[PDB]
């Protein structure tokens, strides 16, 4: 059972009980993009990271109540026919912004509940369809996990791209990796399970894409932290620009590791493994080619299970 988080009086976690960090609502997010939430119904904004003003370049008592009527005038109507009452959580409704301030901006929009998350990230398929081929075409278990690393490493530009394979006590280990010239292997190593602890094993069930990009950025508060409809945190397990645990960003500051990134592979409703990159200096992955990395997520999930049909 989840510690409450950090701002609702709960304890700084530690190695005696990893399993309990309510990662899915920090109640902050990641420096390099902003996040607002706003009502479902009406579009107010009720929420926004402290650095959402300065970086989308509007005036901090104008953003707080303000209307995504007002806001988004041009993306408001087709964001709420997008995502009604109800729907699930997992959809998305994106749009790029050409936003003055910030240039060329990709939103992204999810429903949780009676609350609209958004997200502000700068941005800038034939490589794609390619990817896909190679995914196919690889002969069996051994190379589908060589081709995945190399072609994700080939599109992304990561230092380390690794298949991270659980076993059934949820130890992990290295199955497969491309890696940059002078970086040591990592191929055969094996990890305990509490590296990646039980509620991430489940979130990434769930949520099949996250990050860090930058292993040493503070992280950056919501205001207000809790989400006024209920007087609870507001779920960021959806939210790629969503704080990441403390306890992991030290594991990644003491690799050497400035940013890091990994896709699920979902096999029979399991978590069978995770693509797991590194860079050494912090990196923002372009939101088009994480896109991508998510069409590659599902592709080589669905080819894991048809390899492994194989034998
Ligand atoms: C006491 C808690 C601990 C802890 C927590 C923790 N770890 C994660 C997430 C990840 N850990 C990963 C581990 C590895 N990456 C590697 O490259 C290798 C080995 C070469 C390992 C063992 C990975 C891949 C993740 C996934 C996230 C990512 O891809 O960067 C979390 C969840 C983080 C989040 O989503 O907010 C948590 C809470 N890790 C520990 O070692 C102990 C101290």
């Amino acid at each position: 059972p989840f510690f409450p988080p950090l701002y609702l009086g709960g304890p700084e976690i530690t190695t005696e009980n990893c399993e309990r960090e309510p990662i899915h609502i920090p109640g902050s997010i990641q420096p390099h993009g902003a996040l607002l939430t706003a009502d479902g119904h009406s579009g107010e904004v009720l929420q926004m990271s402290l650095n959402a003003a300065t970086f989308l370049g509007q005036e901090p008592t104008v953003l707080r109540g303000q209307t995504l009527a007002a806001l988004l005038p041009e993306q408001w109507p087709a964001l709420q026919a997008a995502l009604p009452p109800g729907c699930p959580d997992a959809l998305q409704y994106r749009a790029t912004l050409d936003w003055p301030a910030a240039g060329h901006l990709s939103l992204t929009v999810h429903r949780v509940g009676e609350l609209l998350i958004l997200e502000f990230e700068p941005t800038e398929p034939h490589a794609l369809r390619n990817a896909m081929s190679a995914l196919e075409s690889a002969p069996n278990l051994r190379a589908l996990a060589e081709v995945a690393t190399q072609t994700v490493r080939e599109l992304t530009g990561f230092d380390r791209v690794m298949l991270y394979k659980f076993a059934p006590d949820a130890t992990g280990e290295v199955i497969a990796e491309a890696r940059r010239e002078g970086l040591h292997a990592f191929l055969g190593h094996r990890f305990p399970a509490s590296d990646i602890p039980a509620q991430a094993r489940a979130l990434y069930t769930r949520h099949l894409l996250r990050l860090t990009a930058d292993t040493r950025a503070a992280a950056v508060p919501l205001d207000p932290v809790l989400n006024p409809q209920t007087n609870a945190p507001t779920p960021l397990g959806g939210a790629v620009l969503r704080a990441t645990s403390p306890m992991h960003m030290q594991y990644l500051r003491n690799m050497g590791v400035g940013s890091s990134l990994s896709v699920s592979v979902v096999v029979g409703g399991q978590l069978w493994g995770l693509i797991a990159c590194h860079h050494q200096t912090p990196y923002v992955l372009p939101p088009d080619l994480r896109t991508t990395l998510e069409y590659l997520g599902r592709e080589l999930s669905e080819q894991v299970q048809v390899k492994e049909a194989l034998e």
